[PDB]
């Protein structure tokens, strides 16, 4: 991970809940074009920039979830997820199961 590179995350983190996410906003974070950053950010990330905001985005759902009692209904808030069933149906299939089913611990 680039020093360059490090930096865009502190820019998505603050728009980790917005809805409209414009790529462009984050080459210009970091002084830099899209396509020159975009290159790098797939290097050091080894993945697209579109899947990692998603697997943050789970991984922080289900490591506050853990450290919360709040509903699917309220965790989904905190990662931008306006649709309850959106984030069981993304987490769904993230893990292979529920929500529901992880937490409450059943087999």
């Amino acid at each position: 991970m680039d020093n360059r590179v490090r930096e865009a995350c502190q820019y998505i983190s603050d728009h980790l809940a917005d809805s409209n996410f414009d790529i462009a906003s984050v080459a210009q974070h970091v002084c830099l074009s899209p396509s020159r950053l975009s290159h790098l950010f797939r290097q050091q990330l080894g993945i697209s920039v579109l899947s990692w905001r998603e697997d943050q985005r789970i991984s922080q759902a289900k490591l506050l979830l853990s450290t919360t009692r709040m509903p699917i209904a309220t965790v989904g808030r905190n990662v931008g997820f306006d649709d309850q069933l959106y984030f069981s149906r993304v987490f769904k299939k993230c893990t292979g199961a529920s929500p529901s089913e992880f937490r409450a611990g059943c087999e």
